[PDB]
């Protein structure tokens, strides 16, 4: 398993949501971050208001979830933001105890 | 070293502030996020306010906290959330400057 | 590449922004929420506002962004909070689709 963890504009969240939830990806966290990206050009930059957004998957939707955000985030401007991938070993649900784990 | 991520309910915490102490677990980070999880039956979903804690903890120290989350933070119901567990390499003590290194 | 997380106090962001622009490090990720650390003496500890900074970098910079953010976050007393590195396998610029794939 995977967290899919994007640093977005907060005005493309719902379509980030919408995207994602086509594809059969409706479990996320969302958070409202400040973030700042490293830029190119003649410099002559504050912090931004941004959405984190968190869905973990499995190893086999990391490429589909990518592809939905980024589709869903860009705009073609400096400050479209990231996407990180990180490894999850353990995910438990909290309502049954049940756990899904890593691949060896 | 891990960090246990949990995305819980947000009455639910003070409930996993003292499960955790009671086993010797004080540190911890707390966020204010919106989440939904995936849900089972006839559709005809909005983010809901959770609360994110995250503990980061020994590699022999990683069933225990996830027992007590789930102990304190379950209400048996749709919405109780998740708990994901994720490699940390090393965790620097700021005031000292000591780290603490992953197992090889 | 990994990302570098640090949980400091909130009246040295700026400090800490300085400090790894100054070694080349702009893009990063804020967020306010709350901690605890754990602490040594005689007892007889409430969530304090904190400020968590996220930077993902080259494996190779790690070390660098470490001491830059220990040196400048630090005061010598409990509470200067800790940082947390973890391993980020895939890195992904929304603009463009182009992406960072951790070493084998």
């Amino acid at each position: 398993m995977k967290m899919v963890v994007a640093v977005i504009r907060p005005e493309k969240l719902e379509c980030v949501k919408k995207a994602l939830e086509e594809r059969g990806f409706v479990g996320m966290t969302v958070t409202e971050v400040k973030g700042r990206g490293e830029q190119k050009g003649i410099r002559l930059v504050d912090l931004l208001q941004k959405t984190k957004v968190e869905v973990v998957v499995s190893d086999d939707a990391v490429d589909e979830v990518v592809e939905a955000i980024v589709s869903s985030a860009r705009t073609g401007k400096f400050g479209d933001g990231r996407i990180f991938v990180i490894p999850v070993e353990k995910s438990v649900k909290i309502r049954t105890g049940e756990e899904e784990v890593a691949a060896a």
